[PDB]
């Protein structure tokens, strides 16, 4: 499932076939390298209990044999594999389950002249801000954010006489915007 | 003169036909309000006493009979008018300068997909920072905040229902200065 | 239903007799002062939205006909009615659920003997701490203070002059809740 | 001498016989492992001064032959074994006091239901706080604190049907409290 | 008594003739603005207690007949005077003792040159800090300020042109006490 | 060139001989140990570059064939080696310049007597701070400061009766002041 920073999602999971409901004990777990769990809560009758660090953050639920992960507001930390255990009696039974978290990309231009050893030369930035793969790219004719997000940027500098208009490509997988600079302010 | 934010800078003043040079009392004034000349700072026989408000802001040197006002940084309270004064025995001249202190303006686009009824509403903003005059116009196939820095910010948002009136053009401005930002296709 | 202090609660609501699922708007409020009904939340066609004050705290889903309100760790804001509001075409039914939040009481005993004139005087302290009604009473053999979470504390002194008339029993409650605090003997 | 957490204390010191006043040098200090002497303060002729970490913590006085070491307000870090060194000439004589320092107990009870895997297990949780030494125990039919004090909490956890009432004892040396966990909420 | 700035101190009072030691009631009081008399502490029968405000700053003790109030540390706030009130069943005896708060003063010397026109104009400045009464004065050849700590700072600017009238001399003082600084020679 | 705390200040260097004015290309460096040099900005053409730490610390600027190094407020980092680089074509001039800070002394006078085992004895404390060289010296009949500035302080211990006055002679090289303890509270 994909997921956008901020939305509600869900993932879900069932045993088979079987169809015994609230019989099921259910745990999910987050994955982590390599394959490392950690788990979110556990439901059993209907009885459902979060752990701590998850709390508020994500919720379990069943409807009939299908029992459902939800993330209140999905943030990045969320993106990866998730684990659902389904145990009846000493018999047991797990499914991977998948969230993708896509940060939609932010493109920012800004130009600078030089300050030395002349001001003739103009240094246009294009910034790509997104989550999973920002990615920038100027035509002529990195680090890592507090919320987990990735920001590129490239600088193109351009010798007097300015090959201006410049287009600045950002993509994020599919996702694409342009940033054109068109003329400078002297 | 014009500066960009950040830039070191220089006002420049003489008198006429006299070549005095240090013999010469001169003294800088930044414009204000107001009608209000506050001073910067003075020279005479090569000693230069920058006020303490202003001191590693501005300073001021003469090279023969030409007397300097350099800004250090150029920020945004640095924009408008300076006045020189020289003065020899009972008479003066001033001269008056202009400083335009400009932020080049920054564009960006993004965009976020609706939550609620469903996730069809596509709206797309464009915000555009710069100093003195940042405009934002969308165009198809709101206060100014202003900054700590003096800057001033703007923003638009467009919704498009589906289907998508994609390729959207955001056009950003400030004064001459013109930059777009073009939402070409969402993630799916 | 109620709920203690930190627990996973749920109200419930169905519409009839009407087996529609999906098809029909659901809406849960927080009953308020008032008269004031403020928005948690919205389900329809299987689209939750939850309102930015109230995510973490609660969350909305159906299971068949039957919605729910989770809240996610009960706290005492949470005491008191909402309204589940189910919608299909122009036709409306409201169901009004209570939700009563509790925090079981903490009873606490401690003496501290008198300092001047002398050391002979024992007062015993006996401090409930519960929601909704901390209440404390000495037997032999003052304000309510508002916590930061919302509970309230209750606090009696017992003093006992030479020869302490020990056994003291401090009695607790929290409407049916009770517990006891003895103190037997000082530590001399 | 036993003092009370908050209470102004005394410890007294004398040489001999010797019946000479205020021409005994006299220095107290507190002892710590093994023995280890940190200076609080100094006597002689009625001219005292006391050591700045000490200072409004302890005082020293004469009366006629016998040495006064008071503790203005006696906390935990107070508790234990002070030496008195007396001094006259090149001859000396030290004496050893002992300060109990007692923190009276608290007695806290407190019961929480089971939150999985369902809601009918009540755990009762019993706290004494006390110094030098809080014990708990429950009938059926560890931590230090920032003052210095000690904290020991024991849960019982009882099944349905609840075996109400249940009785915590606390103890602090002689000193003593009961918690009775009577009934539930509901 | 007199007391320096952190220093212990010691009042002192007995009653007569009265050879009662420990069976009288005494109580020593802070005598404040304005005619008002604060309880510092009471002891009897060997049992003192220290009112809280004034707890390890002040204490009690008794030696045979004569009682004492010990200041552990002698602070400015401490200057003024204090009551002893002794008592035996329905008499009593007061004896009012005063307590000198001093701080040893403290004189500096340092001199700065003009910046514009020139380099040539020295001003020297000498500051006194001391408790109850500093004073300054230059000898050749402005507010109270008052401190964290109570005691209280003076300062005064001497300005000199060449040819610098050098010797200086900045006389300091607090009631009898004295401090002299001279300026004897700039850097150059 | 002298400079004192707060002044405005200059350094000057020029090539020869040589007189190209705006043609040469020149930088200047703050030097540390060995001569480590740490550029503080760069001149060609009359454009200037400050480096961002030393920007309104410094400034550079040309009359005719004199290049100048300003510093905006003399602090004690300041004082000691700078070199100008002076660069035409692939030939190169350095020259180095020294800059003395000073910080005027501040000579403090105070007194307090003793406090055990009596009060007879008064301790005269006299402190010069300064920069380059304070110094300290009583007459009978060590600390780096946070702007850089050293402090020195010497005590003089007088036994009853006091030898007073007592003169404390401070100095900064050729700086000098006397402090005079000249008679006591009491
Ligand atoms: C993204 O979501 C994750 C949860 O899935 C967020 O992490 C959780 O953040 C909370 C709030 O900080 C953590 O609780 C803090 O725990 C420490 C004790 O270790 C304590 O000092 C605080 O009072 C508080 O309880 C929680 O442990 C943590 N959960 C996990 C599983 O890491 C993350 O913060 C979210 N936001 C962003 C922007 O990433
Ligand atoms: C843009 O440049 C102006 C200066 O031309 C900057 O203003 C000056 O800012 C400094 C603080 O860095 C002020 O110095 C402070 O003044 C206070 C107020 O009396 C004093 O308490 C402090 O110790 C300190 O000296 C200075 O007076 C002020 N000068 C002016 C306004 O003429 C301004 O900070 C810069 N703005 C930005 C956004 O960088
Ligand atoms: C008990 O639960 C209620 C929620 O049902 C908690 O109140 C909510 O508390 C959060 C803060 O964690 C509020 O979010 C903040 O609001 C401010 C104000 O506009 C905003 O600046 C912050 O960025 C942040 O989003 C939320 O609005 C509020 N919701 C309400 C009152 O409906 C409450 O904090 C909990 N109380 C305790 C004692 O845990
Ligand atoms: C219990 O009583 C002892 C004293 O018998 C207390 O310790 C003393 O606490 C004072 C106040 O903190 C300490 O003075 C601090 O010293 C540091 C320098 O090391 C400085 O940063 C502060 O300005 C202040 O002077 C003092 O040194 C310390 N004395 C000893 C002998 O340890 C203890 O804090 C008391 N209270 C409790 C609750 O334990
Ligand atoms: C000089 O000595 C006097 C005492 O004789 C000092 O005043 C006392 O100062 C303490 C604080 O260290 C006060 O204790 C505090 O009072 C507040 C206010 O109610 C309370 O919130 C705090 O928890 C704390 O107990 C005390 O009441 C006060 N006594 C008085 C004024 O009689 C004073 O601090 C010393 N001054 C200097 C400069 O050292
Ligand atoms: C004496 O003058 C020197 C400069 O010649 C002063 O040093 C400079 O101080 C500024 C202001 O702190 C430094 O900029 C700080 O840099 C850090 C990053 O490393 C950043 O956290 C701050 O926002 C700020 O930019 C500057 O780097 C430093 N320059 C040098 C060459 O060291 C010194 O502070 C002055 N004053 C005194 C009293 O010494
Ligand atoms: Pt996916
Ligand atoms: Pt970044
Ligand atoms: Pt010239
Ligand atoms: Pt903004
Ligand atoms: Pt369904
Ligand atoms: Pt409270
Ligand atoms: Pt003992
Ligand atoms: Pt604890
Ligand atoms: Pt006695
Ligand atoms: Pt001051
Ligand atoms: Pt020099
Ligand atoms: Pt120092």
């Amino acid at each position: 499932v994909t997921a956008f920073l901020g939305e509600r999602v869900t993932l879900t999971s069932y045993w088979r076939r079987v169809s015994l409901g609230p019989e099921i004990e259910v745990s999910w777990f987050k994955l982590g390298p390599g394959e490392e769990q950690v788990l979110i809560g556990r439901m059993h009758h209907d009885v459902i209990f979060i752990e701590w660090p998850f709390r508020g953050f994500f919720d379990i639920h069943r409807s009939a044999n299908t029992f459902f992960l939800v993330v209140t507001a999905a943030n990045i930390s969320h993106d990866g594999n998730y684990l659902c255990r389904m145990k009846l009696g000493e018999t047991e039974v797990t499914k991977q389950e998948h969230l993708s978290v896509v940060k939609p990309l932010t493109l920012s231009v800004h130009s600078e002249r030089s300050q030395f050893p002349d001001f003739s030369v103009l240094t246009v930035t294009c910034t790509v801000n997104a989550f999973p793969h920002p990615h920038v790219q100027w035509l002529m004719p990195v680090m890592k954010e507090k919320d987990g997000s990735l920001s590129v940027a490239v600088d193109l500098s351009l010798p007097k006489p300015w090959h201006l208009p410049v287009t600045c490509v950002g993509k994020n997988d599919k996702e694409e915007a342009h940033g054109v600079y068109v003329s400078g302010y002297l």
